[PDB]
């Protein structure tokens, strides 16, 4: 199975990329030292190979979500509202190191270097969300291939086979935005804001006076100034998300993770609102199985995830997690 | 949970953005140098990928208010107008780190390295104003998500997907206005208003003589001539603040300052009035709940928020912006 | 807080707008060529959102005096009025950077980026016009808030719906005066909303600005001081909403104007001196 959502961020994709990268009170990006230079996270950019004269192919930088955000995303909007309300619906509970087994790969950063046992490995691989997301101490595969989330631009005109050859976005894809926090105790103003702190306003001049010594010379203080690299919003983007061998109950819950899919945010900004998206289409092989109220079509996998969920049981995910 | 808050601004808005921008006498706004620039604070601009012509989306121009803005600005609203006057009628006393947190997200500038204990963050995701806006040294993280100020324009067309298909403007929303400073001792002309300033004519005179000197020849004296760009008063703008697993509490807070948002100002530039606005109406999950006289509905989140008040002290605010 | 004044012009306004305008004749405003170039000076452009075409929102042109001009306006009144007239007597002389202070918003240029300690910004926002008008050296905000002088118009319709079904002026506003340069102004008779805003303030602020909105007539703005330009008179005054306003003066709520004339007979230099000084 190959899934194609189609999806449309509706605020700015906010990613961040490491890196001690800068800029200036303008648009230059990483300057010569001795300019005003304020500290400036972009977001994760993926060079990929386009034509830029038409008949030569150069690496351009494209914004992206990585496959790994994009990866946790799908299973934690499968996990947290699917097989936690199966769980706690049927009374099931998981340990701590079972829960951590379910939302990351394992429960310990130390996988033991051993094969399970082939009876194992096939209950875990005919399981649904297991079958997904392999991992565990043993390191189990999984039958999904989760994509990076690629902005349908014609920088990804080799990324995108066929489609979208009338709807490509063309331009720079990105904005620096700024952001400061000031220290709200030089913004008081009145002696009736000072009424709610201990020691009054003498105490919110102490506050001052150390804001003062630090203007004169680790800690630090509240005033900052910033900056951050977004992708604009409204940019339409593709995402594959591509299945090994799967059981009908696994593409049951890879579509009933984009079913419900709206009331989350693609990781990265949470307190700006800049993961919302809203999905514009999902390609199950090809066909168009989106509708403005979810996924239409696929029905055997809907009913198989179903009776997936039924049944579904603490021990798989106890025997899964534990360590040999 | 989603809000929709639908304004129209009284005056114009102007959030500064950053960048040294610069404009001649007629348009032109950052020219070629040499034809005697002018500095230009513009508004705070978003690139949006936008319907341009039939079959093309390309980064369009579209300025707004930033969601760090407007989220500091319902924080704010919400500790003036709800948590302030709570704590100093049961006399709960803040310290500095618990106000500075309360505003800024942070006491300091450098956060702590450990995690908080789940106990905790169950404690301040339940509290209704530590929930909406997490931080702390602890880094928690809000279940409010704000985002930025789109204008209902054609530009934000791509974003508006749902609703808002009507009062649809094409044009142009910025203008250039220009603001003057003078030296009003240049403007003195008789001795008589100069014998309220001490010391008689002459030192008037002499001030007149170090502006002259300063106009033949870097101590700046004063006499500017300034531009900024606003956005045109009149319009009506979306927000959009939403949440995650919020307590009915939380919702309530959120409604608490939606109630009395029209008496802060959505922009910069206090002095001018810059900011004015009235709620054209608001959206609780897509439903209408906003009249003349505040909010028309919602009556669990406003009990809620009541409930919430009460028994409210400043101690879950001082173990949360203590530092381990 | 929320005083909203309108008033009436008699003569012609013109705030005048930067710009290499230019006409030949009534005709046509800007002409492409430049046969019979004759320079001009606009008055103040508003563009502003409006129901224009019935049904549809419009950017549409609307002339106004900016509120950065009547800024300085209540500010000079205030000063030259009552703060110098009761600061005369009993010594206390203003300083010479006090007294650019108090006219324009600083001394001199590059106000210091050192912020200045609570106990000021605690006693300058409640002395009245200190915190009416703040900047200076720490560029202090203030309380008073300042609208533009908005011609109650069809134009401005969307921003003056609430208290204003009748009175509403259609068609054209402005006319061109000549004297072979022209000049661009607004047709007298037209009625003005100027908003005056402010945040938590004191009882001696708001009687400050209420006392001279009471006396506002006197002095001309936005206009030629030589071709007469600036004359309005004011009717209708509302604080809080409610008709403060007659022919005589304002005559209600005198608690504001207790406050003010016990705060200017305390009025003292010491407050101005403390803003003025740029602590470097």
């Amino acid at each position: 199975m190959q899934i194609e959502v189609t999806v449309r961020n509706i605020t700015p994709i906010f990613s961040a990329a490491p890196g001690s990268n800068y800029i200036t009170i303008d648009g230059t990006i990483n300057p010569p030292p001795g300019v005003s230079r304020f500290p400036l996270v972009r977001t994760r950019m993926m060079y990929v190979a386009a034509d830029v004269g038409d008949g030569v192919i150069k690496s351009v930088p494209l914004q992206i979500v990585p496959g790994n955000t994009m990866r946790s995303l799908l299973r934690r909007t499968m996990l947290k509202h699917v097989i936690e309300p199966a769980l706690v619906e049927k009374g099931n509970k998981l340990s701590i190191g079972a829960y951590a087994t379910a939302y990351s790969g394992n429960a310990t950063g130390n996988p033991d270097g051993v094969p399970s046992s082939f009876d194992e490995i096939a209950t875990m691989r005919a399981h649904p969300f297991i079958g997904l997301f392999g991992g565990g101490p043993r390191m189990l595969e999984g039958r999904l291939m989760v994509d990076s989330l690629y902005p349908i631009h014609t920088n990804a005109e080799r990324i995108l086979g066929a489609g979208y050859e009338n709807e490509m976005m063309s331009g720079p894809i990105t904005q620096v935005v700024w952001a400061r926090r000031m220290d709200p105790i030089l913004n008081l103003g009145s002696s009736e804001d000072v009424e709610v702190i201990n020691g009054g306003a003498v105490a919110a001049n102490g506050w001052i006076q150390d804001l003062l010594a630090n203007s004169k010379a680790n800690g630090r203080g509240l005033k900052a100034f910033n900056a951050h690299e977004v992708v604009i919003p409204g940019l339409k983007w593709v995402w594959r998300i591509s299945l090994d061998r799967p059981t009908d109950a696994q593409v049951g819950l890879v579509l009933l993770a984009l079913n419900k899919m709206t009331n989350e945010r693609i990781a990265g900004g949470h307190s700006k609102d800049y993961g919302r998206f809203v999905i514009d289409g999902v390609s199950l092989n090809g066909e168009q199985v989106w509708s403005q109220s979810g996924i239409t079509g696929g029905e055997q996998y809907f009913d198989a995830v179903a009776e997936a969920i039924d049944g579904l049981s603490s021990k798989e995910f106890e025997q899964f997690a534990q360590s040999a």
